[PDB]
């Protein structure tokens, strides 16, 4: 069922294992998140950002989320504002009858980070939400201010900085993150603790979208045993987007290539929600997530 | 708000307009669908055929489309099912939350139409929604047998074979249909009438599909001049798709084209949103329905 996220990530900070954290923008998307949750017997974590939100319009957001709640009720689900702005957005999520809110404020000061954070926890515990705040920025996490972030703030999860970027292109060369930086956030903060940026581009997908007449020039993801390590460090939420769109995207590119005169919507998305739902099985597995219902 | 079909055709059928039945399979149709109708002032017909309904899952295809009606709360909006075709689909249809029902049995003969066909109207009448039939096959309607059909399952609003066919090749020659058969019916039957396969391809969808590779070849619609005279000779419904997914496909077609890097679902989803709602809100002027709120 739809649980406040503080329940899905509890369990995973406790028992040690990765809940993917999986991104949407409307029904194919979702759809596959669900089933690929179903056929793993894994809790899900269902973000939306921002600009998600925009363009689904909030009450549409939630409503299909609901949906698929009561499609799958046995299926832990927590529904996730991704990188929330402004404490009005997180409100406004809240409200909308989101069940996790996330607010980044890394870029200010300590101080000013650590001000609105707890603004909005305030706000998100009053209506029993439970919340994810960002500290450190691409420098990395102070793990002393991240024990104090923590304990002043009472924020369910963080996201400590340790090296990662969102989108495709993460690494100008060899992959690297903070391991000995995440373990001491860990060890400090005894919370739940959020990777973004967590895409891997795997080697079957980047084919695949080539292949399709794409260009992912210079792409490079967190490779799985960087993921894993993450995992073992003590991520229990692993923000993943972009490694469902170019799953998904280069299904609908391939689809387009070899019919022209194919224009049943469905004949593009049934395999382009094949192919993300791929991805996230896979990754549910990885990360520990699998048959833990 | 959401309202039987009866409700918004017995107002086209006595003021003489045609109302557009509009097939989604996803949020992104329907989305542009609701946009034309609050931006031309038009009640809308939202239709999801068994296929459809297969795709989304019954409850979000119902779920979605309430949702929209609580966003718009001043359009008039049917869900209709199409082309049911058994008892058992129109009546979890009605279960759902469908208000119309359609059920094609046009390829029996007269009498065991009839039969399923007064089935389907106890059942769902007795539910509170509005049904749908067919009579006719591309031997055309006999309106003698319009009459006696009509007056004995007391259907809401039928639909009789005057020529049109599904999809994009309408005819291999002149387009040609039986308004003299359409006119004896309307005067016979004195209720609502639909006219299925009534997608036009408007040169300019036509277009931006081949500008963006696509390939029409032979294709024909019902002429815009056909579906003035329909409305005319008293069609009230208006079933439209083929145009809907060539418009939507023309522009996700494009964006794959001209941009081998994009893989954000909304680029390819925007622009094709965008052409769908113009040619609804095109749809919707032509048939009359424009500014019926
Ligand atoms: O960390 C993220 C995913 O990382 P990724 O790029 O998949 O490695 C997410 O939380 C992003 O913030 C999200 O993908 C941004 O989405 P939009 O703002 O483009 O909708
Ligand atoms: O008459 C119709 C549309 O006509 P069109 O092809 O747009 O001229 C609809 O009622 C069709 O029955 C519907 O488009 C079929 O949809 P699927 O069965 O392919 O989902
Ligand atoms: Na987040
Ligand atoms: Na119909
Ligand atoms: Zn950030
Ligand atoms: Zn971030
Ligand atoms: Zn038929
Ligand atoms: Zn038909």
């Amino acid at each position: 069922m739809l649980v406040k996220g503080n329940e899905i990530l509890l369990k995973a900070h406790k028992e040690g294992y990765g809940v993917g954290a999986f991104n949407f923008v409307n029904f194919e998307m979702l759809n596959a998140i669900f089933e690929a949750g179903n056929e793993e017997n894994s809790p899900l974590f269902i973000q939306a950002s921002e600009g998600a939100i925009k363009y689904m319009g909030i009450d549409m957001a939630v409503g299909m989320v609901k949906i698929m709640c009561e499609r799958y009720p046995h299926i832990p689900v927590a529904l996730h504002l991704d990188h929330g702005t402004t404490f009005e957005s997180c409100e406004k999520a809240v409200k909308a009858g989101f069940t996790s809110v996330m607010i980044d404020a890394s870029h200010h000061a300590f101080e000013e980070n650590l001000e609105l954070t707890s603004k909005v926890v305030k706000m998100a515990h009053n209506a029993g939400v439970s919340v994810e705040a960002e500290l450190g920025r691409l420098v990395l996490v102070n793990p002393k201010e991240a024990e104090q972030f923590v304990k002043e703030s009472q924020v369910d999860y963080l996201a400590p900085a340790i090296g990662t970027s969102q989108g495709a292109f993460k690494f100008k060369g060899e992959p690297k993150l903070d391991f000995e930086r995440l373990q001491e956030v860990k060890r400090l903060t005894n919370i739940p603790l959020v990777l973004h940026g967590a895409s891997a581009i795997p080697d079957n997908v980047r084919k695949s979208y080539l292949d399709a007449g794409g260009d992912l020039k210079g792409s490079k993801g967190v490779p799985f045993e960087f993921l894993q390590e993450s995992v073992k460090g003590g991520i229990n939420k692993v923000n993943t987007d972009t490694d469902l769109r170019i799953a998904f995207i280069a299904e609908v590119r391939k689809v387009a290539n070899e019919d022209k005169s194919q224009f049943d919507l469905r004949k593009f998305f049934s395999p382009a929600q094949l192919a993300l739902k791929n991805v996230v099985k896979e990754r549910m597995k990885l990360l520990g997530s699998a048959n833990k219902i």
